[PDB]
């Protein structure tokens, strides 16, 4: 199975500004069929802007664009990905402003 390594916002971060993206990176490449991030404030409302993009250079790593200036909010970042070992992974990122 894939796992991550690092995400940008980190798992229950408090951030000191408003983020552009989320960026995740995983210790095996992941596939480009049904990947993605969504991102949600406290509301359930979606806050990405973008599809899930995995990087063209690197496959470790995924990332969605975020509406600008989000408020102090908590936000959950829901992913999936499939891995390069065939295992289906997803989970979730909070993070807060």
């Amino acid at each position: 199975h894939a796992y991550i390594v690092k995400s940008s916002p980190g798992e229950n971060s408090e951030l000191k500004s408003a983020p552009a993206q989320v960026e995740i990176e995983f210790n095996e490449p992941v596939e480009e069929g049904f990947h993605y991030i969504k991102v949600y404030n406290s509301n359930g409302d979606r806050v990405d802007t973008d599809k899930t993009e995995i990087k063209k250079d690197n496959h470790h790593i995924m990332t969605v664009k975020l509406k600008k200036n989000l408020p102090k909010d908590v936000y959950r970042a829901e992913w999936n990905a499939v891995s390069a070992d065939g295992h289906p992974v997803s989970g979730v990122i909070p993070f807060s402003i």
